């Protein structure tokens, strides 16, 4: 059957002193009957989240900074500053929670010496588990220039998320600027899990992969949320495009292009998550190709409900178990995966 | 157990006299040993395009402009000029070939009454059987103007398609402007299948649904190609959202929703083509959603290859009926579902 210990690691905060900013994310991604409890849920992470989380068996809550968060303050000085903060914030509400809470570093993705100094003070001074970074940084004065993480000047962070041996969980953020003008402004409800989300990560995690970060970095751990934003179901065809055209036409010019094929990385650097994607069909899918030990459980709150993402796990567990290939592939997804791919010690119900 | 008298329908031409604007194209699409075959058969829709399709099966063809075609004519008059120079051409072309060839009307789609009227006479007049449009109407400097067909004033071309009862084909087409500089400059290989092309459609369509044009239509017909353009992956990530977060939030605005769950529209107002996915393994996840007689075969010629495409249905015919639910299933997807659709009456091979 169910199984408590879950590990969940897709669960955003806000600093409380902006409360505020909050409401405005709330007019993007709450219905009105939800505004009391998302308001609560992303201002406490020791508040009624937690109990919500001791009730429906989850063991571990690794916590992280809300979207855009760092990413969407696009001076560098004030970025940087926010980012310190949250992390310094949330290693204080964890504080009274060790044997039930993690954190992943909120950063500033302006300069790449920074971000590495501030994630290697996360993992090494803070103990945090990682870092999670809400796609492309914005900045300039007025905020076009966009940031992304696949050009050679990055290659500094990733050998820091190397050398200290934590996975980098690339999240989704909203459009800002002309692209949210031009291509969302007659369609606003788009915006977020519709398709604005994925379509963003997608490009982004799939720039790391053709510009060629993971054959220069092989143990760099990449997480995705939503079970790959896009992806598994274009595995095909997206490596067969990569077959037809594009390292032929790479190789002919000389142009840097992904050495292995899509699935390789899929099936050795990144781990998909199932935020906000309560579905067996798609887990099926995405385990069919990637493997089961490649999928973690994680709810996505407070966007999502915790008590609807673990009633999906739980009360569907033996279906489940037919779709993953049985039992310890459903107890993995559900927690023993995150529990060896975070090195957790015993945790609250984590043998239970 | 393969078959004859396939139907194939995202295969694109250009002009003759644009020669030259296929060499950008392939740059961007078509690896250099594929040079030769594809700027023979972009601009010859009877060589040996048409002895390949004889050759593996193929019993009608409908042909479309290629991408962006009109849709990157930032100027209306010439974008008008340009779609009805094409669609004469086309015409002219399969006249010698009734029995196994047909066209979608290219289309300026700068204004709807007079896409209205350019589709009326493709159809009235030339026996075209739908439309096929790559994506947004691009206009303006550099097409930074990105005109999207799910507001209000499109409800005069939307009722012109249902008047007509012919489909219209949404196909991709690449980046533009500030969006292009922005989020492609640095991983110029995702340009096209790898991921821009469907994160534009799946907008495009989504924005339909959500601005309610199926709802006010409810007998319009859409085709979308690569197996649906992302969105079957996430048929329950967005049905998801759009019960937990979009309809109720819209609904406390006033603000046009979709009436209907995602699937309604994908099981009653939208088909999905094999184009560019000879995926048995993706296609049989989409037949288990939105059922075997809502996917047609195609191929996605020139930018793919006849015998690549024809091979995958017809080398892999058991495995593929047994994916797809049976013979009957696997006769419609090659067949006899795009006969049924686009009511063609006898042609080559249509019995076979
Ligand atoms: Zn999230
Ligand atoms: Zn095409």
């Amino acid at each position: 059957g169910s199984m408590r210990g879950k590990v969940s690691l897709e669960e955003a905060f806000e600093l409380p002193k902006f409360a505020a900013q909050t409401k405005e994310k709330a007019e993007l991604y709450i219905a009105p009957n939800n505004r009391d409890r998302y308001f609560e849920e992303i201002l406490n992470p020791c508040g009624n989240r937690l109990e919500l989380s001791n009730k429906h068996g989850i063991g571990y809550t690794i916590y992280s900074i809300y979207s855009p968060g760092p990413q969407g303050w696009t001076e560098r000085a004030e970025c940087e500053e926010y980012a310190r903060e949250c992390n310094d914030y949330i290693s204080g509400e964890i504080a009274n929670h060790k044997d039930r809470m993690g954190a992943f570093a909120a950063l500033s993705m302006h300069d790449p010496k920074q971000a590495s100094e501030e994630l290697t003070r996360c993992v090494k001074e803070l103990g945090f588990l990682g870092a999670l970074v809400n796609d492309v940084q914005h900045a300039g004065p007025e905020g076009e220039t966009h940031i992304f993480y696949d050009q050679p000047e990055w290659d500094i962070f990733w050998q820091t998320c190397v050398d200290l041996d934590v996975p980098f969980y690339l999240h989704p953020e909203p459009p800002f600027g002309s692209y949210l003008r031009n291509q969302y402004e007659g369609r606003k409800y788009l915006i977020g899990p519709p398709v604005s989300f994925a379509n963003g990560v997608s490009l982004h995690v799939l720039g790391m992969i053709v510009n060629g970060v993971f054959d220069r970095f092989p143990k760099l751990k990449v997480i995705l949320g939503h079970l790959g934003e896009h992806i598994p179901g274009d595995f095909w065809r997206i490596e067969h495009w990569f077959e037809h055209c594009s390292r032929p036409l790479a190789k002919s010019r000389g142009d840097v292009f992904a050495e292995k094929p899509l699935l390789h990385y899929f099936r050795n650097n990144i781990w998909l998550t199932t935020s906000g994607n309560f579905s067996t069909e798609t887990l099926k899918f995405c385990v069919e190709h990637v493997g089961a030990e490649r999928i973690l459980f994680s709810v996505d709150s407070p966007y999502e409900h915790i008590d609807v993402g673990c009633g999906w796990y739980d009360d569907n567990a033996k279906a489940i178990m037919e779709a993953v290939g049985g039992e310890k592939a459903y107890k993995d997804i559900g927690r023993d995966n995150a529990k060896k791919l975070f090195k957790l010690g015993k945790f609250y119900d984590s043998e239970a």
